């Protein structure tokens, strides 16, 4: 009798690209390439376990641009450049980049600390803070690599800088077919989501809203959007097809967020299974169990994942010892083996690269932990998102609707229903009617949504100027 453990890692991305310059306004594709994207199926060579990521492919496109030499990053230019030729804007930047990730883990240098304390910064602590803050996103792989200036952690050179950018980009070039390599040998399973990462249940209709809250105030939505959420779906397909030669049968939904009528698009475009959250099957069936396999209609198969174990990983563990998390953490997948006769499917799924900035030395010594013991434990066998589609010896249920929502709160205020909100929505809605081309698609990621009409927070701004950039551009 086995526990059936299913890790699934979320990968996704904005576009930073303003249209009109070409520039990437912000670096945080960058950054979690050289951190993340290629580390986290790295993990899958040195550890005999299953995982499977998601990929978005406005992502994947980021992704070949800077693989490709092509992306104009502004904030990496700044770090790339002799101090003496710093604009004071970009020394600005730099310092508020550093506050604003200053207290993660990732950052604890002492040499931040002293520089954040100084007046004013000559060229050798300029140096100190571009390369620094190139350090702290420093992968696992080249962790180890770049041990011996990792450990200096001050006095840097602009030639160990320069030797620093060129191993990251090293990594951003292997990193799309280290994706392809862990899926052809069996390693993980890939899926992708609707091309730039919309709520797809919004689109097909706004008023599934109101199934969760019944208050909300949206604008008139005077267009029609369920041909473009049909595009997403099949520009996604079509995208998923270049990197990885098939069309893709799994699909990750943005949020976790489902509806009747966004089952129904995932089904007729092909799509055999997905995944959404635990709170969507609490909200829509009386009594069900998340371990099982459920059929929608019995057209397309859906997964729930486990909140619990999810939200330790992405919310609990940070602050805990590794081997004190990993303890806690098979211990509860044991209660869950010891809790069911049958043997129980456990979807584990949130974002791939956001929580590990805030675990001590980016969380390599949770996951390796984690990953180790995960493997020697003859009673958990992880599984492919294709294993656990297939897997005969699990139970089954159908269900025959679910009730629209998101993994936040079970519902949409996040992307909708305050006065700032929705005026992005209306900027989109006017500028729908007169739309001449997918920029249109580009603002409808929810990303856009999520960081409007919330308190000020530094570079929030940005996206802004890219969401009404894609707007404008959409237009003409
Ligand atoms: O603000 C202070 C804050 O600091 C830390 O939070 C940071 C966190 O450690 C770090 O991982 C990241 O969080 C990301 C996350 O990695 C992503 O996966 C994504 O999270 C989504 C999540 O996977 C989904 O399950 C869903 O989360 C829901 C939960 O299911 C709800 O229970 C509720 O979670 C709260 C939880 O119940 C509390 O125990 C507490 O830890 O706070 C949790 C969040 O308030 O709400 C969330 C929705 O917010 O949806 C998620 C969003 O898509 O995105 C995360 C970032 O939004 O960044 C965090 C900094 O924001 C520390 O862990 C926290 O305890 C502390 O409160
Ligand atoms: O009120 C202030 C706010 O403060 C804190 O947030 C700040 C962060 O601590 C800080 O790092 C910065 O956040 C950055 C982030 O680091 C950067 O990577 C980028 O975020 C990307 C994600 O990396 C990317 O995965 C994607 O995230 C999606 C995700 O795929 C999806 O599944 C789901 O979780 O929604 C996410 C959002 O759509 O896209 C985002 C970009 O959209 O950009 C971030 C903003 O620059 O700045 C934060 C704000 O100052 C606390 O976290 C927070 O709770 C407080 O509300």
């Amino acid at each position: 009798k086995k526990l059936f453990l299913v890790f699934w890692w979320h990968m996704h991305q904005p576009l930073y690209r303003e249209p009109y310059t070409g520039e990437y306004l912000l670096p945080w594709t960058f950054f979690h390439a050289v951190k993340d994207y290629y580390d986290m199926p790295a993990y899958l060579k040195d550890f005999e376990i299953k995982l499977n990521f998601n990929l978005t492919p406005v992502l994947i496109d980021q992704i070949q641009e800077y693989a490709q030499g092509k992306a104009k990053d502004v904030f990496l230019e700044a770090i790339r450049k002799d101090p003496d030729d710093l604009e004071k804007e970009e020394v600005e930047k730099l310092i508020e980049f550093t506050k604003l990730n200053y207290e993660k883990p990732i950052y604890r240098f002492e040499r931040i600390r002293e520089l954040m304390n100084k007046e004013k910064l000559n060229r050798e602590e300029l140096l100190d803070l571009q390369t620094l803050n190139l350090l702290a996103w420093c992968g696992r792989t080249l962790r180890k690599d770049l041990k011996d200036l990792l450990n200096k952690g001050r006095n840097y050179t602009q030639e160990e800088k320069e030797y620093v950018l060129n191993k990251y980009f090293e990594i951003i070039k292997k990193t799309l077919s280290i994706y392809r390599e862990i899926k052809e040998e069996g390693k993980g399973s890939v899926s992708t989501s609707p091309y730039y990462h919309p709520l797809i249940p919004i689109l097909l209709n706004p008023n599934c809203v109101y199934e969760t809250t019944p208050n909300v105030k949206i604008p008139d939505f005077a267009v029609s959007f369920r041909e473009d959420a049909s595009k997403h779906v099949e520009l996604a397909k079509e995208k998923y097809f270049e990197i990885f030669g098939e069309h893709p049968v799994y699909m990750w939904p943005p949020q976790a967020s489902v509806s009747n009528e966004a089952l129904e698009l995932y089904y007729e475009k092909g799509i055999n299974m997905l995944a959404t959250d635990e709170v969507i099957l609490k909200n829509s069936v009386e009594r069900a169990s998340p371990y099982l396999r459920y059929y929608f209609r019995e057209l397309i198969s859906v997964f729930f994942r486990d909140k619990t174990l999810s939200d330790l990983i992405g919310f609990s563990y940070h602050a805990w010892n590794a081997e004190d998390a990993v303890r806690d953490f098979i211990g509860r997948l044991k209660k869950i083996h010891e809790s069911v006769d049958f043997q129980p499917v456990v979807f584990v799924v949130l974002d791939g690269e956001n929580c590990w900035e805030y675990y001590e030395e980016n969380g390599i010594p949770f996951l390796e932990k984690l990953y180790s013991t995960l493997e020697k434990e003859e009673w958990i066998e992880t599984l492919t998102l294709e294993e656990a589609m297939r897997k005969e010896d699990v139970k089954t249920e159908v269900i025959e609707s679910v009730k629209a929502g998101t993994w936040f709160d079970g519902n949409f205020l996040k992307w909708i229903g305050n006065k700032e909100k929705n005026e992005y929505w209306k900027i989109l809605i006017e500028a729908k009617k007169k739309a001449k081309n997918d920029y249109i698609l580009v603002a409808e990621g929810s990303d856009w949504f999520w960081w409007q009409g919330e308190e000020k927070a530094p570079f929030v701004e940005v996206f802004d100027k890219l969401f009404r950039s894609f707007v404008r551009r959409a237009q003409e």
